[PDB]
């Protein structure tokens, strides 16, 4: 009945409304610490990222999930330095994303899972401070080692009640198979969030998912490259449609009953070096609202198309403490 | 006049008898931060280096340069600190290994540039501690992104007069394409070491390299997986050739009349999460020596072939001094 934040923990009421999919900084295991100069600095950086989750929490954001692994760049020192001086809750994630490093890509999925059961257990790295949340990633069929990392995340979820969450490839319909590997090690779908799944409209997909008790996480709404056609990054980055595209696509689960599957999210960040040099400059280009994107944009439209307070209340703040929350079912 | 070491600037004659290619710990970039316990723990690791350090001091050992980069797991703080314990100077390295994040994967040789440059006139991370060379790898033909670094690294080298180090697959010949591509950047052989040349039985590769003003790192002299043929990790990391045949190729240099340009090594750690998990016991128990194996095994060796010691001499105290003292030329 306590959630773990880089603060320490808190309870379930004090988590309110939460973006469960979020970044600070974008990056690459050390590279934050050994070039700081490329965000600016580590002081510039620091200072944007502080008045992003002020803005966010203006806007009645009270916790966010930074779902930044070891290999993503996670600087958990950083996260901790952030929240307190934006008085915004931040869980801090373990598990590995895309882009692991040659000491993590040899290891066996008994090590993965000491690891993942390191950075909830015991801290991330010498800080003390615990992870509540494995995140894991995909972008089409699972690498050999991807299938280690899947069945490491869902042993550690099962001796923690920590819950996993899932970077896809929508396109590529990953979270049939994220699905299949986490109930072959018997991890309850109650347990798992299937990500970056509003990039596609393909609802068969969506609910099929959502049927078998998997969480939805439509985390990318502010997501477009629509005007930005010729910017090669933006495009694999953010893709074609809209960001009401992406919005309705909440509607319409939950005009299919599964409102209490819905998690939403900007999967912002205030530092990214995993693209072309400048992609943060361009994504606040097309986004200027930052993490307030889902409270100030997306709430609204979906209040104008008839969704009730008290059905979005439900989706901002009951379903991320109801996934959040430590159980095994 | 002054070469960069962990614990500061040192007179080049503080340097001694320098081991030119070493490492504390080869990991990955924040691997021994995140993930102690793999090396016992932080503690256990440091204790082990200090021993190893003390036991290549005794044997005459005054300074050892770790070539771990920022993808090679080089964790700067713990340098400094068992540099300290043991009384050995350390000169730390930047640049790139065979396995850059994402995170420098996508940067441009004017962004690696400055990346490098940072490393040497500025400080690693935040540590105010500066490399005094520069490493580079390829395995075969240089990927796009190799040729990149090793335009950076010549260019950053020909800025700070702080030479090249080189990780090579010598069997391929990697030595002929680098020199080419360090010479298209107008940078003089004599800031260059080739290393892992001792990987090869062609004596006609090293001397061309040598007779063009290269440096030749015979780095790896015990390395050797004869008697666990079987391991195939240790067996692609070692090969099957004997130390003695490694060390012969030293005389064989020296015959030709290229003692100057010769620099001897161990390539030996105290740490590796790089291999198999327990790829450090399995080297450990083929050279107990470790780090003094140069001085304890190699020197008498090559003095009972009948290297005189003035030559012995010259090659681990004068071409490492020479090597590592800033200059274009
Ligand atoms: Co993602
Ligand atoms: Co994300
Ligand atoms: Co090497
Ligand atoms: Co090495």
């Amino acid at each position: 009945d306590r959630i773990n934040t880089v603060r320490g923990p808190i309870t379930i009421s004090e988590a309110g409304f939460t973006l469960t999919h979020e970044h600070i900084c974008g990056s690459s295991a050390g590279f934050l610490r050994a070039w700081p100069e490329f965000f600016g600095s580590r002081k510039a950086l620091a200072e944007k990222a502080v008045r992003g989750l002020r803005r966010a929490r203006a806007a009645g954001v009270r916790t966010i999930v930074d779902v930044s692994t070891f290999d993503c760049g996670r600087d958990v020192s950083l996260l901790a330095e952030v929240s307190r001086a934006a008085d915004v809750h931040i869980v801090a994630a373990t598990g590995l994303w895309v882009d692991p490093p040659l000491s993590m890509r040899l290891r066996s999925v008994e090590e993965l899972t000491q690891f993942f059961l390191r950075e909830i257990q015991y801290g991330i790295e010498d800080t003390g401070i615990r992870a509540g949340i494995i995140k894991v990633a995909t972008t089409g069929k699972a690498t050999p080692f991807q299938e280690l990392v899947l069945k490491a995340a869902a042993r550690a979820s099962l001796a923690t009640g920590v819950p996993v969450t899932t970077h896809t490839a929508a396109s590529q319909r990953d979270g049939e198979q994220q699905a299949a590997i986490f109930e072959s090690e018997g991890l309850s779908p109650s347990r798992v969030c299937i990500g970056h799944s509003d990039d596609t409209d393909d609802l068969s997909y969506l609910t099929a998912l959502a049927a078998r008790g998997y969480l939805i996480g439509l985390d990318q709404i502010p997501y477009s490259a629509i005007g930005l056609e010729d910017n090669a990054s933006a495009s694999v980055l953010m893709g074609n449609r809209s960001w009401q595209t992406r919005a309705l696509l909440i509607k319409a689960l939950i005009d299919q009953g599964y409102m209490k599957q819905i998690l939403v999210s900007n999967d912002w960040l205030f530092g990214f070096s995993l693209y072309v040099t400048n992609i943060m400059d361009v994504m606040d280009r097309v986004n200027p609202d930052g993490m307030a994107f889902i409270p100030l944009r997306v709430i609204p439209f979906l209040r104008e198309k008839g969704v009730p307070q008290e059905t979005l209340a439900g989706i901002t703040v009951t379903n991320p403490a109801r996934f959040l929350s430590p159980t095994l079912r």
